C-alpha cells in the first residue's frame, strides 16, 4: 500500500534548519528560525512561565480531560486580549473560543469548521504569507488565492495593488490578515489602512480570518490588537486565530485559541457546537500545560505584570536590533539605504535580499536566512552584528 | 455566514457528563467516563509523573519547537513498548513513531495520511466501537464499515459472525483492531484468534490499523501486546495509534503516537515523510510536557519501575472491582449469571443491561452508566459496591 508514495518536498524553513545543524564550521549566524531568542542568542524559557510551572506542580491534582474547548479562564483572557476589556462582543456574548494545539491548530480547526458547515470554498492570502497557511487551508480542501502586499521596490504596504487584488474576492470568501507583525515582512496596515479595510470587508461580504501569531510584538498589547478591534466593530462575523507561542516563549507546548464571532449568542453557540465537533474528530480536546500556565499568568496580578515586562523587554530588544542593524549596515558601508528596517514590525523583515544573495551569505559566509529573504532579527545581537553586516555588504 | 448552522447533535458520552453534573442528588455514582479512579474516586496524577514534572521544572532550558514527529526518545521507547526489545520491525528500521496530541490525535494523522496518499476509502470498525473512531475516519473522508464482534447473547467475541463480516473486505481496505481492553465491551481476541486474524489479514489485504488504548490494563505491557506483534510477525504494512492517557494517567496532556510500519527502511522514511506532511498542515508539531513526561519515565530505571508498579496497581483493583461486583450482584439476589465480567479485560464492560434499564438506573438510582451499557469498572470502589448492586437488581 505504500510501496509508490512520492517524499514530500524539502520545506523552505525546516529544511534550512536541517542545513544549519549538518554545517559545523564556527562563526554561523542564524536568522532563518522563526523564535525569540535573547542576548546570547537563547531562546529561554520566560520567569512569568517558570513560576507558574512551579504553581501548576504544587497544586495540580488530576491531569482529567479538558473541555473540548479547553480552559473557561484560557478563553476568557484570550477574548479581553484580543477585543479588549468592556468590549461590546464580550458584553453581548457574541464570542466563543476554543483552546487549541498553537495558533497553526486554530488555523486547522478554523478551516475544518468552514469547510464542513459553510460554503466556504476559497480563502484569501497575503503575497507572501507564511508557506503553511496554503497548506493547512488545502488540507481541509480549501483553495488558496493570493492577494497583493508587498511593494517590493520600496519595502511599504502596496495598499492600491492590494484593494484592487482583492476586488477579484467573491461574497463569501475568506480573507486570512495577520493582525501585526506580518510574516514574513513585518509590514503591517496603519490604523486607517485597517479602518479601510474594515470598511470594504463589509461593502464586498468577505469573512475576516484574522491570525496573530505575535500581539506585543510591534508596539504593544492593546495597539497591535486595533485593527482587529476596527474590523470587530464593523463586522457580525468573523474568526480570529491566535498563538501564544512567541509572546509566552512556550512554542512547543502548543498554545493557541481559535475565537469565532457571529452576530448574537444564540447563533455564535450554534455555529460554536460546530466547531467543537471539528475538535473531537481531530485531536479530541486541548494540551492541558501550556494553556494553564498562559491562564494561570493572566489572571493573576503578580505574574501578568511579570510577564507584560518580559514582553515589552522582547519587543524592545528587537527595536534596539533593528535600529543597531540599520546603523551598522550604514558604517560598514551599504550601498543601499535600509530604514526600511526601523519602520517594519516584530521578529521578521524581508530585507530585500535576492535569493542568490541568501545563497552566498549561507555558503560564503555561514549567515542563513530564509530563500526569500526574511530575517529572524531576534536572531541578530551586539555581538553578531558587526560580522553579519560585513557580510552583507559582501554580497550587495 | 453562520446564520443557518445546524447544532452538532448531542453526543452519548460528554452528554452524561452534563447530565451528571446537572444533577444534585447526594449518593450518585458515575460509571460512565472514560478514566482510571482509584479506590477515593478520584483521577490522580501518577507519583512517577509529579517525579517527572519536577526534573523538567529544574532541568529544561526552552521550550522551542520539537520536531514535527516530536521526542526521538519518546518514539524509540513507544517502538519498544508496541513491538518489543529486539523486535526485528526495530532492528530493520521498518518503523517511524510520530508523537501526537492523544491517541485520537494518531487516528486523525493516520486517517489524512491514508486519504491524502494511498487508494484507501474504507475503514472496517468492530461493531460497537468507540464512537469517536467513525467521526475522526469520516473527517478525513473515509468511509467506515462495520463487522461484527460483541455476542450480545453471551457476552463474548462471535468470532464466526466476525470472520464473515470481515469477508465482505476488499484487499485495500483497512481494519481497525483494539489491540486490548476492547472499548466498549473489553472483549478481546485470545492469541490463537490474533494469530488466525493475522493470517487472514495477509490473505484478504487489509492494512491494519492497531488502537492502543489502554496498554497495560489487561494482564501486562508484554501481554498486552501480544496482537499486535502477531500481527507485526505477518505483515509488511501496518499503522498503530497508542495512547498515554489511561496508563500514565496524561488525559489531559494529549500524549499518544501514530506508528507507520512498511516493508523497509526506504519504504517506510518515504511514507512517513507525507506522514509529516499530514501534522505539519494540522497543528504543526506536538505538545512536549506530557510526552516529555513520558520518554523522562521510560528512559530511567527508577522511574519506569515506579511508574510501573502504579499500572500495574490500576490493572490489579480494575480486576478486584470485576469480581466483587460479580459476588456483590449474585449475593444481592440478581436473575442472571455476570461471571462474563471477569473474562472481560480493561477499564470497560457491556454491563448486558438495556438502554431501559439503563436510563432507570440514571433516574430512580443516580447511578450513571452510558446508554449502551457500557460501564467503567474503575468507576466502581468497595464503598459504593453495595448501592450500585442493590439498584441493578432492582432494575433486572
Ligand atoms: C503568521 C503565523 N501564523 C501562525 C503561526 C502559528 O504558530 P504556532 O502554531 O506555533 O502557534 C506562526 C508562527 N510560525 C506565524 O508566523
Ligand atoms: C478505543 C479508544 N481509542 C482511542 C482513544 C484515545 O484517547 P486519547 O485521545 O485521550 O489518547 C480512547 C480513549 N477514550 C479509546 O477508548
Amino acid at each position: 500500500m505504500f510501496e509508490n508514495i512520492t517524499a514530500a518536498p524539502a520545506d523552505p524553513i525546516l529544511g534550512l534548519a536541517d542545513l544549519f545543524r549538518a554545517d559545523e564550521r564556527p562563526g554561523k549566524i542564524n536568522l532563518g528560525q522563526g523564535v525569540y531568542k535573547d542576548e546570547t542568542g537563547k531562546t529561554p524559557v520566560l520567569t512569568s512561565v517558570k513560576k507558574a510551572e512551579q504553581y501548576l506542580l504544587e497544586n495540580e491534582t488530576t491531569k482529567n480531560y479538558l473541555g473540548i474547548d479547553g480552559i473557561p479562564e484560557f478563553g476568557r483572557c484570550t477574548q479581553e486580549l484580543l477585543f479588549g476589556k468592556g468590549s461590546a462582543l464580550i458584553n453581548d456574548k457574541r464570542a466563543r473560543t476554543a483552546q487549541t494545539p498553537g495558533g497553526t491548530g486554530a488555523l486547522r480547526v478554523a478551516a475544518d469548521f468552514l469547510a464542513k458547515n459553510t460554503s466556504v470554498k476559497r480563502v484569501w492570502v497575503s503575497n507572501p504569507s507564511w508557506p503553511n497557511h496554503k497548506s493547512v487551508f488545502n488540507s481541509a480542501g480549501l483553495e488558496v488565492r493570493e492577494y497583493a502586499y508587498y511593494d517590493a521596490e520600496n519595502h511599504t504596504l502596496d495598499f492600491d495593488a492590494l484593494i484592487n487584488s482583492l476586488n477579484e474576492a467573491q461574497a463569501g470568501d475568506v480573507v486570512l490578515f495577520h493582525g501585526c507583525c506580518h510574516n514574513p515582512t513585518g509590514i503591517d496596515p496603519t490604523l486607517e489602512q485597517w479602518q479601510t479595510l474594515a470598511q470594504l470587508s463589509v461593502e464586498k461580504g468577505w469573512l475576516p480570518l484574522f491570525d496573530f501569531a505575535q500581539q506585543g510584538f510591534a508596539r504593544g498589547l492593546e495597539e497591535d490588537a486595533e485593527g482587529l478591534r476596527a474590523f470587530a466593530a464593523m463586522h457580525k462575523e468573523l474568526i480570529v486565530a491566535s498563538s501564544y507561542s512567541k509572546n509566552f516563549g512556550l512554542y512547543n507546548e502548543r498554545v493557541g485559541a481559535c475565537t469565532l464571532v457571529a452576530a448574537d449568542s444564540e447563533t455564535v453557540d450554534r455555529a460554536f457546537s460546530q466547531m467543537k465537533a471539528a475538535i473531537y474528530a481531530n485531536y479530541s480536546n486541548p494540551p492541558a500545560h501550556g494553556a494553564s500556565v498562559v491562564a494561570t499568568i493572566l489572571s493573576n496580578d503578580a505574574l501578568r505584570a511579570i510577564w507584560e515586562q518580559e514582553l515589552t523587554d522582547m519587543r524592545q530588544r528587537i527595536q534596539r536590533m533593528r535600529q543597531l542593524f540599520v546603523n551598522t549596515l550604514q558604517e560598514k558601508g551599504a550601498n543601499r539605504d535600509f530604514s526600511f528596517i526601523i519602520k517594519q514590525n516584530g521578529m521578521f523583515s524581508f530585507s530585500g535580499l535576492t535569493k542568490e544573495q541568501v545563497l552566498r551569505l549561507r555558503e560564503e559566509f555561514g549567515v542563513y536566512a530564509v530563500a526569500s529573504g526574511r530575517v529572524n532579527v531576534a536572531g541578530m545581537t551586539p555581538d553578531n552584528m558587526a560580522p553579519l553586516c560585513e557580510a552583507i555588504v559582501a554580497v550587495l
